[PDB]
């Protein structure tokens, strides 16, 4: 580190005015070494449970400030930058989901946690790509409408043998958008290195892959895979947090993928933040009482 000014004011802010730091494994270096918790959205989810602070300062877009916000509505969630988002998640909307309601009137709806608040309070449960084949197989339904991105809907359905109506008409993260090339090549370069890729990657880089997880699960390969070197096909913020767990290992980006809104997050603005206790997570009671049901059945389905 070499922006010590400004760590160790933002330590004693959070100190001093009762904070708990939480944030996504995308969020950069600097960040993740500030936080009291770095995870993925369902790690985060628990601990937004868990907590037992009375304000949090959270790292990473606002889908999941909110989420943390639904789960612990009489506490102050604050955010750096209001404008953080994902846009994947923003395609989706309440008409599309009413459209295929009633198209496929018996398919529950299961909504991955990138998407908004108001999609959240018509889904039937939500999900992260740590648990939605878990969640899609507990479901008594043979069919589930699922998104908003089509890649995570096609590993569910392959995984669970149900049938997944993908909504909108291709839902997808561009950051996970990786060329099948980028794995032949590193074969031929690295001929035993694992490949470990996300599940929102296309299929044709899945398919080519050792593993295939959310952040959380990718983490934890290390502990069963004895392996040298790992090539990692997710988002770079997951390479820093992956080579500080393991700094035995050599951990290599399948190709340079950054998500522009999870950069937005920077010292700077997050001690501005701390210093003025700002920006606040506000939301209406009424989409608080209506998405926390499908939230809390995600874990109630889980075990
Ligand atoms: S990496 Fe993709 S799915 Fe994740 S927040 Fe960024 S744009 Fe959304
Ligand atoms: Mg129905």
């Amino acid at each position: 580190h070499h922006h010590h000014h400004m760590v160790d004011e933002i330590l004693k802010l959070k100190k001093e005015k009762g904070y708990i730091i939480l944030a996504h494994n995308y969020q950069i270096p600097e960040l993740q070494d500030i936080a009291d918790f770095v995870g993925d959205s369902l790690q985060l989810a628990r601990k937004a449970m868990e907590l037992s602070e009375k304000k949090i300062l959270f790292l990473g877009v606002d889908f999941m400030a909110e989420l943390v916000k639904i789960l612990n509505p009489d506490k102050k969630v604050i955010v750096p930058d209001r404008s953080a988002t994902c846009p994947m998640a923003n395609r989706l909307t309440p008409e599309i989901i009413r459209e295929y309601r009633e198209k496929f009137p018996d398919a529950p709806v299961v909504l991955y946690v990138n998407s908004t608040s108001e999609c959240k309070t018509l889904a039937d449960v939500i999900c992260t790509s740590a648990n939605a084949v878990e969640v899609v197989k507990k479901l008594d339904s043979s069919v589930v409408i699922f998104g908003p991105d089509r890649n995570l809907g096609e590993y569910v359905a392959e995984k669970t043998g149900k049938k997944v109506i993908t909504i909108p008409e291709n839902g997808h993260c561009p950051v996970h958008q990786f060329n099948a090339e980028s794995i032949d090549a590193v074969r031929k370069k690295y001929p035993d290195a694992k490949v470990i890729v996300h599940p929102e990657c296309p299929k044709p880089v899945r398919d080519k892959a050792d593993y295939v997880g959310s952040t959380g699960q990718m983490e934890k390969i290390p502990e069963r895979d004895p392996s040298r070197i790992f090539v990692i096909g997710t988002e770079i913020g997951m390479i820093h947090k992956l080579k500080k767990k393991f700094p035995d290992r050599e951990f290599v980006p399948l190709e340079m993928a950054v998500c522009v809104n999870m950069k937005k997050n920077t010292l700077e603005n997050t001690l501005h933040a701390l210093q003025t206790e700002s920006f606040e997570v506000i939301l209406p009671k009424e989409v608080i009482e209506k998405a926390k049901k499908p939230i809390l059945r995600m874990f109630e389905l889980m075990g």
